[PDB]
């Protein structure tokens, strides 16, 4: 059993070259050089990684990731008082991932099996924070993401959790202040989100689904969570002219507070809302249970833009969204639901 401590301005290099001799790696006030990844890929099974002090990154216009981890039976945690500081205002230019500077993604959680990431505190990511991909039985718990400075400083596309090609991922106790989706499930199965607080972004989203070889979303649950001061609350987006499926999606015991645009929005014409919704990505067995909240007077309570026949078997129990306009543009609403 070995414990390895890496720190300072050359910590990232040493960690990379010695990671496989370390049972435990502690990362203390590591300053990652510009244009380079903190490469924690391919750790030995059972390795424990502890973030300590303040982790920082040199400035460069590149696409990331800033941190990358992969392997099995890993524990990665944060020590008391630590933070991982992206100092994103260096890149923030109002354009996020769409244009302006090239901005690096923060945390590649790829090819993780049976691992836990707990207690990390991330501050001011340049753009998206967690990219979860190709991972199985991953728990992300008590993660704090504070991009609140981005609200008035050009923060854009600062998604907290982007999930794809993953199964059995559990997210609990997340606290997010950001400017895009709190969660986006692009594809994946058996996803559980609970005890979350999402402020400032675009809601808890399924989507966008379709147009990739990975286009199935199944068995996802959002429960006991608050979405506040966000553009949308509950959201399902499927890409127009694409095929896939979304099934067994549940939102339960959700509080929506001061939603700006849409309390609940389901769009089967995502990508081109001037066109009629298409029917290639059926949304079935969608359940809302005890979902309550308020939309500002200028927003819309509920928008359902379904394709003909491509939305069915919805159950909406104890749902109440008020404060906003009732939409008159809803299409092909299933029997259990309403705008
Ligand atoms: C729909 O997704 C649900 C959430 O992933 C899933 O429930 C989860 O089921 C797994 C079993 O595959 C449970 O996990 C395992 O780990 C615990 C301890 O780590 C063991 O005690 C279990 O025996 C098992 O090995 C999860 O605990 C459970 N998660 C929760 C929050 O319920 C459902 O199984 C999925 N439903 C369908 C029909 O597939
Ligand atoms: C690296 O150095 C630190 C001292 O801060 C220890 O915590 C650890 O055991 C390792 O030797
Ligand atoms: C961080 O800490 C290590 C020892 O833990 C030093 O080797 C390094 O120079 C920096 O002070
Ligand atoms: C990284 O750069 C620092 C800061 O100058 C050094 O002290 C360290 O040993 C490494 O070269
Ligand atoms: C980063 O720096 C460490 C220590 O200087 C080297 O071992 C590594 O190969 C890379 O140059
Ligand atoms: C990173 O840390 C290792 C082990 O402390 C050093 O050997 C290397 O020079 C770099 O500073
Ligand atoms: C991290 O850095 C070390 C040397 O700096 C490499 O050996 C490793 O492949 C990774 O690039
Ligand atoms: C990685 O870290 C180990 C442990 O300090 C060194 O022995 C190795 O040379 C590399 O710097
Ligand atoms: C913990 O892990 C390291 C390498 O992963 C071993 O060298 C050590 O003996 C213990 O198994
Ligand atoms: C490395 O060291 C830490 C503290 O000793 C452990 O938590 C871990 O299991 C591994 O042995
Ligand atoms: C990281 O990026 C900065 C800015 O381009 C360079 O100065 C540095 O040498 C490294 O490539």
């Amino acid at each position: 059993a070995t414990t390895c401590t890496f720190s300072g301005s050359n910590g990232a290099s040493s960690a990379s070259k010695s990671k496989t001799s370390c049972s435990t790696i502690v990362l203390s006030n590591v300053a990652v050089p510009s244009g380079t990844t903190l490469d924690l890929t391919k750790l030995n099974d059972g390795t424990h990684v502890i973030f300590s002090g303040e982790t920082t990154f040199g400035y460069k216009e590149w696409s990331g990731p800033l941190i990358s981890v992969s392997g099995s039976d890993l524990t990665i945690t944060g020590a008391s008082g630590h933070s991982i500081n992206g100092d994103g205002s260096r890149w923030w230019d109002g354009e996020g991932g769409n244009g302006g500077k090239t901005k690096p993604k923060f945390f590649a959680a790829h090819s993780l099996t049976n691992s836990v990431i707990s207690g990390l505190k991330i501050v001011n990511s340049p753009v998206q924070v967690f990219s979860v991909a190709g991972s199985d039985y991953l728990t992300l718990k008590d993660i704090t993401i504070d991009n609140s400075d981005g609200d008035d400083n050009g923060g854009h596309n600062t998604d907290a959790f982007d999930i794809g090609t993953s199964t059995y991922v559990t997210i609990s106790g997340a606290t997010v202040y950001n400017q895009d989706d709190c969660v986006a499930v692009n594809s994946g199965e058996n996803i559980y989100f609970s005890g979350g607080y999402c402020s400032g972004g675009h809601g808890l989203s399924i989507g966008s689904v379709g147009g990739r070889s990975d286009n199935t979303v199944k068995n996802v649950t959002f429960v006991d969570s608050t979405i506040i001061n966000s553009d949308n609350g509950v959201r399902i987006k499927t890409n127009i002219d694409t095929t896939g499926s979304v099934s067994d999606v549940t939102y339960k015991d959700i509080t929506l507070t001061s939603i700006a645009k849409y309390g609940i929005v389901v769009q089967q014409n995502y990508g081109d809302t001037s066109s009629t919704p298409t029917t290639g990505v059926p949304i079935t067995d969608f359940v809302l249970d005890n979902v309550h909240g308020s939309v500002v007077s200028s927003g819309t309570n509920i928008l359902i833009s379904c394709g003909s026949g491509s939305c069915s078997d919805w159950t909406w129990t104890d749902v109440s969204v008020s404060g906003g306009k009732t939409s008159s543009k809803c299409t092909n609403v299933p029997s259990g639901a309403s705008c």
